[PDB]
């Protein structure tokens, strides 16, 4: 690592140097036939070979500690020869100047070789980017409980990663979101709620429509003495529905507490009373309802 | 900063004095083995390590401020790895005539990695992008209720940012949009709304057609008398349609406020009131109905 | 292979020296009609000839155990012919700047090749990068199992490839996807789940409100005393719901084990204790319900 | 082909040689008004005449063998004008140095057509390579029955082509596949099966609860029993599920045999058994039921 | 056309070498104020003065015979306005050397000009290269009725066009299908069919259990030995489904003509013997059947 | 315009020829400090500027008549300011070379705002595009009744345009479809049919069995003696299925005429032939039906 390459620039160095040394000689005294240039190449190429050796004992060393952890010997060598031919393509494009072919047509083809790589790769990158996008700028925190309206992503976010988000759904499963996805689709946070929403319907027979104001009204006054009803919300209980079978009365109102427990039990009490309510004045709920004309 | 990079500055205009004139004096008196390119390229050099190491103490110190707010020294350094190495490749790619390789291999390897950064990188700059059109010309402002038919972002706006858009829907939860749906979506702002609308259908029974007229009439000339219902807009009351089990009459008018808890209070009257109508004049509300012809 | 191609590059660098110093003599003595770039270009033209005779050796072998195998000739015969063109061709671009036409145009044609090259290999370039995208971070494992909610690919991951992963589905059918699916989609592991999730409805008769109340902590406390349940986690028993027919109460929890036998037999008998329980109370379960009002 | 090909290069090498030894002898003697460029474009133009010629021949030819198998005169002489304006574009494009005109305008010109081109014929190209890659990996065989949840392509596989995928369907049709789709979709194999599988629903009417419990493990017994069973397999039957009109019991199994009649026997095999077990318990199978309040 | 192409290349051919004639001259005798450069521009500005003329008098000869077909002024007048449009910017683009400005500039705007071209005409480019591919290699023939299950195509194949195919309807109605569609969707050829196939379900009530076995013995029986079955092809009759309201008996067999109407007789015959055979053993088939629980 | 041009060129040739004089003078004579670069540029900015006002000109005019029909200043002014940037960015663009700054830097500039602009106006030239295609190959005419299975573009068509096409829909609204949609769907004209069809379906008792072959002869007689049937086309009368509550007979066949009137009479007539027919020999139609089990 940076031994040898401390090692390898100081060798260069020394090569560049000797080979500028011998420029200068041949230029005081009789350069015979000489061709600098080729003199040049020679050493050029002689620190080619050097860095060609010394990234292969990388590649090796990688390979080593790919092997020590798993990753049978097959995956791992595969792995090697495509890293190893990776960096001998590299080497011939950036030196084709010293003796490589028309430097012209090199550049199509490596130009052409990063384009299709461009494509082909866009995906991965894009979760990279939206990775460092949610390093810098997150709409939630570990332990949120977050959802989506374009996707299924439901439940309490877990761990944040560079490439993929772990989120724990709520029947305790991991799920693994890609990054990219918080770049394009509208995430809601219900973690950070500040009250839960009670709404619900009665529906009413059709003849009770002339008990149908006092029992609303009935129902606004409990909804104003509940002590769980948070009183500086909406709150809301009209009748604004023909429905089939029955007359239908909305009831909207919110919870102090955002506990699920303990708004599930301001909820069910609600109901109770909303039950005794519409009893107690000689109302009754609605089946749904037909009318049979017999032959 | 400004100072550092001044300093520094400062610093490279006289190494660039200096190179100067000893080029000069080495024009004047004997230069001997001189090679002033490469006097050049020492200067150069010097300026660029120096470039190099103020650069890597800004990196530093923003390393600093951002593991003092948290952001455990894992993700910090690995953030500091990566920006130091965009600064490392950018230096490589800048300065490769001085002593670089191949002008045209290095064309071609800078060309195809920014044109793969910028397939990668498209939806964050589109929201960036967004953003500022949103600060110079947007449909809405903080605290209008807006919603739309493509998506789903209904509720008041609370926070509009550079990236996303910070709504509060109706059930007490933030809701973070991306700016660039903005760009390819239809808003609705009912938030600057001018009435409320009434809808409705009356269902009566096929025995009831012989009043059908006569209560159409009725219902029009009361919503032309009561107070809450703005007469300079669209009425009409009319029947226009043959229904399964019914003749359906249908009743479209407008509010003149546009308070919720005042327009659903004008709604009930009306339909209480259209219920008396209704059942005054010998007609009924019309269940599902069947003919039922047994064996 | 290594042992030709160590020939041919032996055999390149000796042509090359001859002719490097074919044309050192004809600077030396008199050279007459030389023209030194077309002793060169003969001279590379040799060595081009030589690689061609090396490749299409290496095409013939190619197509030998491509046959041995099967794949009729028919095949073989014409993916020889592919790749054999593809060589070719490359040749062509490679030196245009021996003897070859001009080097703008060749530049225009190698490019637009390459180009429509690119845009057409794009899929296959996309599942090799993802495959070994996955070699280096995948959210599985061998013998996992797994689902997604965007896609079908429900089963037990049997292997994993370069281009694709074969997943056993649970009818013992193989399935094969291909690996860039896991670069775009949300993957779920149900397979490293804690707990199994026991959800249920109870629909009670509208005559059955009365006993609701208590009916709920009946099943609330049995709940807490089951051996099977986890009591770590979360339990809910509320009345939670105004159905058609019905009065609805949530039951709502999680077992200790994840088999699916031994979650089964706890789900059955949690709803036998549940049925026993409703109708010791006097209560019963709702059917459909409708009112009929006959002629 | 490759005897006019020979031909067309030797009097190509001939005429270059002429030419050479011409522009040596106007070295060696008075050239007067020579332009020795000149006498090389009007040799090369003589190249490209007799190129173009041979080309027009093939074209000629091609015509002929096209017409002699049917394509009708209209459609053969359409095609030999395209490709035959397709080869005289190429040759344009070639050789502009000669006596061409603005290298730079023509690389514009030959650029964006071929970009063009390259957009145009994307999924032509697509298909080829996808081609290629079944022909080296590819997941199914010829005879094999095969199925995708994303797209329509059932039926069992007759021929691979290099465009398309010929797949006999169960009601005796031919359905040709691109092979595109083979490299973005997911392919399930189920003429690779192991095991069939039998999976039923039994609902018990909601006065059979006392019963449930020992018909379920009659029914458990009777499986373990069945010749025609894997026991190796998973076996699984419990009740599961509070229907509207039933209590639904689960039957999970697996058949030894993987062929169709003989799955479907066995499946018949089970079914009466089921039969026969519930009826003799005192149970019965459950219609869809309902309760009526009559006014 | 070729007569004037001919004039043209004679006329250019002598100014061309009437101007190289007097640029020796000048070479030879004092040439004074020459500039040869101008005067060749001028003479290729007569040569390109010559060229326009020529192209505008096709251009012309074009309008003329749009017109004599109808097309009425105003639009024939538009079209020659764009492809003479066309044609100047084309000579503008292609001779920007002789006087034109910089041509790096003019790179710039060619290049856009025809890079924006690019995208703009890709669907038409697309449908005229798949109707090449089609002409080379085609599913179907004219003739032959096809479908597809990706879209709508359903008919059968009347005429085959460079853009788009003609297909008659069933309704007797022409439909044009644009030629890309088929480089992008699986094609079924029922026209190409060599058997029609017969399935039904018979639906038996559930008292006709003790019954079903023998009965689908009979129909079985029946089917082997009806002269217009095929017996080399699938023939299965099995009870493989518990319905909510009968049991399901599957029939899948073939029939040995393809022909519309034999085929519909021998399904109807088929159909009257199932039924008395399942009215002769005792049996009925069920109607949709209820439990009624009244009050 | 073409008076303004001719005198703007006849300038600059004068202008171009004095300069052209005054260097040769300046050849002949002494030049003294002449620079013959800076004479031609700044005669070169004196026919630009010439140009420049020339074109100001013709910005002017347009914006007077573009005011004279309407287009209130506003807007007719800030499309003036749009066309004069373009035309000063052009002008910018076309002549870097004389006084202009780095070639390759405008060259970057240029490209990339041309490339920017390509993609943002693709759609309006591929309708343009598609307009032309139209006007040389279009599938439909003026006042034929066209209809897409892909889009909802039924109607008559009105005009055919350059960017979009008017059709007339059945309730008597205009509807404009953009030209590039018709280069993408399926394109169905039920103008150019050739016959009318009628399908229909007899639903009998299942109680009518014995009756249903006798049936069908019937109705197949009647539709072969009905004067308004075609009898060289499709006619079918067929017992091809058992639907839930009734046996189904297929009606198939098309009739002479093409009018809707005659058409629907036609139909009528056939249908009431139908209702006499099957109640002529006992049976009838059914009802939904369904069994009752009472408790």
């Amino acid at each position: 690592f940076l031994f040898h390459a401390v090692q390898f620039l100081i060798y260069t160095i020394i090569i560049s140097a000797v080979g500028s040394i011998i420029n200068y000689v041949i230029e005081n005294y009789k350069l015979k036939f000489i061709t600098p240039g080729v003199i040049d190449f020679i050493c050029t190429s002689l620190i080619a070979v050097i860095l060609t050796i010394k990234l292969f004992l990388l590649i090796n060393q990688f390979e080593k500690q790919q092997i020590k952890k798993g990753r049978d010997i097959t995956s791992a060598r595969i792995m090697s020869r495509i890293i190893k031919i990776t960096i001998i393509v590299v080497l011939v494009l950036l030196y084709g100047e010293h003796f490589g072919m028309s430097l012209s047509g090199l550049l199509t083809f490596g130009g052409i070789g990063g384009l299709v790589v461009g494509m082909a790769g866009k995906d991965i990158l894009s979760n990279f980017f939206s990775g460092i996008m949610l390093y810098f700028d997150r709409p939630f925190s570990i332990g949120d409980w977050i959802r989506s309206p374009d996707r299924n992503i439901e439940g309490t976010v877990a761990e944040i990663g560079w490439r993929i988000t772990k989120i724990t759904t709520f029947d305790n499963r991991p799920l693994y979101v890609p990054n990219s996805l918080f770049s394009s689709i509208s995430v809601e946070n219900p973690g950070r709620m500040t009250n839960r929403r009670i709404t619900t319907t009665i529906g009413l027979r059709y003849e009770d429509a002339a008990k149908v104001g006092v029992i609303v009204e009935a129902v606004r006054e409990m909804l104003k003495n509940h002590p769980a009803i948070d009183q500086r919300q909406t709150l809301l209980v009209y009748f604004n529905q023909f429905a089939d079978s029955s007359l239908n009365i909305m009831v909207y109102c919110f919870t102090k507490t955002t506990v699920w427990a303990e708004w599930l039990a301001a909820q069910q009490d609600v109901y109770l009373k909303i039950i005794d309510i519409v009893q107690s004045h000689g109302a009754d709920f609605a089946f749904p309802s037909q009318t049979l004309y017999m032959d």
